[PDB]
């Protein structure tokens, strides 16, 4: 079960789905919950929210938390009872995972989230997600009990400057409506952010243009709103004025409409390291900002994990629980890397200390679903959060037809490499022991272990199988299109590894020289891809398996060439990263 329920009691009995059933509460329960139930399928099934006639028998079982639910399956009846309408929907999300093979286990579940707001902020620089991608995301949040989507792509001119003031054109507008209607159906809060800080005038006019923009987004059906003040310059940075503006928005707008849910903001100082030692900023905000208004926070740095010391430090100042904006798996400062590793580093005991937890994803929507599924799991029930297990579960969910292959590829595409934000991740941990147990031996003339060589050749053989199976998969075509330049580079990396190992078990000079020449050419092919694919202006190219595997292959090539240049006393160039 993903996310893991707060409480679960499992009997050993399994039951069949009923061919003949009695629906009680169909006309009372959340229609988005009842339409899933009718999708999924006499015997009583009881469905509703606390207060509904149909679940009255059970109100003591339904947890007293928003988005909570009680779910029961046994011989005689099935209970799907939420504390609120969203909790009935969530009961059904859990219910659809229990049901495998037209069969259910006998179970009892009490569930609710540990964090109030959970989801995704599309808040990266680079190509905004396509519309079909966003639709896909929204159903995905639904399924994973994520209830927040903050739409705020830095590169949308109608969200950022200069045209935050201007309403969307008709087509973009109608697409934003559809999205809103899909979010609704999937129990997600579509949160429309605006980013006006860079050119805003603290006058009546601009503050009214901002309200007139919000009003227009309201007419297309938006019910939650955010105001972003990050990465801006000038008079737009004064916290008194931000507070007075957001308070104005809260009182003249959010408090005047019948149904506005979230009102969020992003401070100009949004991580410890970016907060002015000598200044007033964050405590001014915590003092002056209406208590209902959320304040976003990235950690001790732009890129960073959320610790207990870190969350306490910000909470003391903003006088409320920080709303986490977690910059992972975002890659907009390492656009030549894919970050498909597990989600970890965040303290699991601090749920009470945060209002929300959102992930800034990659411009690759589907590749992002690995972290998004994991963040969904972490924020719902952090106490039961299992990094590695959820990661594998994410992969099995995205790509069941080739899960083993995506896991292989994803294991070796996790690290960021050195970067402007100094943030790194584990990579290729499984094969690491063998890697070093080879190269430390090899370097100083010491004979390697059979089992190390074989694990490495195994590794390389498996990378190739994985890459080729992945390129040809039609179950998740959009995922495959995103990752294809890296699947190619990943394969040349494995091929180069095999050929370098053949140089080590190197039979005879001519054979040696053949492999030598094949290596130099495989490397030229990687430069070719690195210089023709993904040619963005920031970090052009395609890097893969960079933390462990490429340096193993590189360092080993230099070494065997070196040993040949002593045995036969030769000219052979010992480098690989020569440059065009
Ligand atoms: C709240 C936040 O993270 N804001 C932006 C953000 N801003 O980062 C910086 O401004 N970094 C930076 C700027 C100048 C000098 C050093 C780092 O970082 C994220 C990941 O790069 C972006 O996706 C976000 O849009």
């Amino acid at each position: 079960l993903q996310p893991p329920p707060q409480q679960l009691i499992v009997q050993n009995k399994t039951i069949d789905l009923p061919a003949v059933y009695q629906l009680n509460g169909g006309e009372e329960a959340n229609p988005h919950a009842v339409k899933v139930l009718k999708e999924l399928l006499g015997m009583l099934i009881s469905i509703g929210e606390k207060g509904d006639k149909s679940v009255r028998k059970y109100s003591r079982q339904i947890p007293d938390h928003k988005e909570g639910y009680y779910l029961s399956v046994n011989e005689k009846e099935i209970v799907l009872a939420g504390n609120d309408e969203r909790g009935t929907y969530y009961a059904l999300q859990t219910f659809a995972q229990l049901l495998k093979d037209g069969k259910l286990p006998e179970v009892e579940i009490k569930d609710y989230p540990s964090v109030r707001y959970r989801g995704v902020v599309e808040g990266f620089y680079g190509t905004p997600w396509s519309h079909q991608a966003r639709l896909s995301q929204l159903k995905f949040y639904g399924k994973n009990k994520m209830n927040t989507y903050i739409y705020g792509p830095k590169d949308d001119p109608y969200h950022s400057a200069p045209n935050w003031r201007l309403p969307y054109p008709d087509k973009e507008a109608a697409q934003l409506q559809e999205l809103v209607a899909v979010a609704n159906e999937n129990e997600v809060d579509f949160v429309w952010a605006i980013h006006p800080g860079q050119d805003i005038k603290w006058n009546k006019e601009d503050r009214d243009l901002l309200l007139a923009k919000f009003e227009k987004m309201y007419q297309l059906g938006v019910r939650s709103f955010a105001v972003f003040f990050d990465d801006i310059s000038g008079e737009g940075t004064n916290p008194q004025k931000q507070a007075e503006l957001l308070n104005y928005i809260d009182e003249k707008f959010a408090q005047v409409k019948p149904d506005i849910n979230q009102l969020v903001m992003c401070p100009t100082e949004y991580n410890k390291s970016w907060s002015n030692p000598n200044g007033n900023y964050l405590t001014t905000l915590g003092d002056k900002l209406n208590p209902s208004i959320q304040i976003m926070w990235t950690g001790d740095r732009v890129i960073s994990d959320i610790t207990r010391d870190g969350i306490s430090w910000i909470n003391e100042r903003i006088k409320r629980p920080a709303y986490i904006w977690w910059n992972f798996p975002v890659s907009d400062y390492v656009r030549d890397h894919l970050l498909l590793g597990p989600v970890y580093g965040n303290d699991t005991t601090i749920a009470k200390e945060m209002s929300g937890f959102v992930t800034n994803p990659m411009e690759h929507a589907e590749s992002s679903k690995i972290a998004i599924y994991s963040v969904a799991s972490y924020a719902w029930n952090p106490a039961k959060y299992d990094t590695w297990q959820t990661w594998k579960d994410a992969i099995r969910t995205i790509l069941p037809s080739a899960a083993e292959e995506l896991e292989c590829f994803a294991m070796h595409n996790s690290d960021l490499g050195p970067n402007g934000h100094g943030y790194r991740r584990e990579e290729s941990m499984d094969i690491q022991p063998a890697a070093e147990r080879f190269l430390k031996a090899f370097k100083e003339g010491k004979n390697y272990d059979k089992a190390d060589f074989e694990t490495l050749q195994y590794t390389f053989e498996r990378m190739k199988e994985s890459a080729d199976i992945l390129l040809m998969n039609t179950e998740n075509k959009p995922l495959i299109v995103e990752i294809t330049p890296w699947v190619h580079q990943f394969k040349l990396t494995a091929e180069m590894g095999e050929e370098v190992l053949k140089m080590v078990e190197g039979r005879n000079e001519s054979y040696f020289l053949r492999k030598y020449n094949h290596v130099k050419a495989l490397q030229q092919q990687m430069f070719y891809i690195d210089q023709t694919s993904n040619q963005n202006p920031y970090q052009p190219g395609v890097k893969t398996a960079t933390r462990v595997i490429k340096p193993l292959i590189d360092r080993t090539f230099a070494t065997v060439v070196k040993f040949f240049n002593q045995k036969f006393n030769a000219h052979l160039d010992a480098t690989t990263d020569y440059m065009p």
